[PDB]
């Protein structure tokens, strides 16, 4: 993935959509298909990790912190889903969907 970067809130509506996709990928869980739910997840992932950094940046002091934190575990989460995808756990996989669901609606929230 190669990324063009955007300025403060232009990048927190990318950020929405990425977040979306990524909800998007329990399809690709439910037909297990791995790979293909590795790929999107990580170009959303891609995506979303460059437009949150921008949305913090440009975010009063105040609430940098928080949402540098939402954004950790939300990343966290993606990641282990990713994980999970790796070692083709249905399980997990399922697991890790929903706390990067919750983490979504977590930077969602904080978002608009
Ligand atoms: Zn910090």
């Amino acid at each position: 993935f190669y990324l063009q970067p955007l300025p403060p809130t232009e990048a927190a509506q990318r950020a929405k959509v990425s977040a979306s996709e990524i909800l998007n990928v329990k399809q690709f869980i439910d037909r297990k298909a791995w790979p293909s739910l590795q790929n999107d997840l990580r170009l959303r992932a891609s995506y979303l990790r460059y437009d949150l950094k921008t949305v913090i940046s440009a975010k009063p002091k105040d609430e940098k912190k928080s949402l540098q934190e939402l954004t950790s575990k939300l990343f966290s989460s993606i990641d282990n889903l990713d994980h999970a995808a790796k070692i083709k756990s249905p399980t997990e996989a399922e697991k890790y969907y929903g706390q990067t669901v919750s983490n979504i609606n977590e930077v969602l929230a904080k978002l608009g």
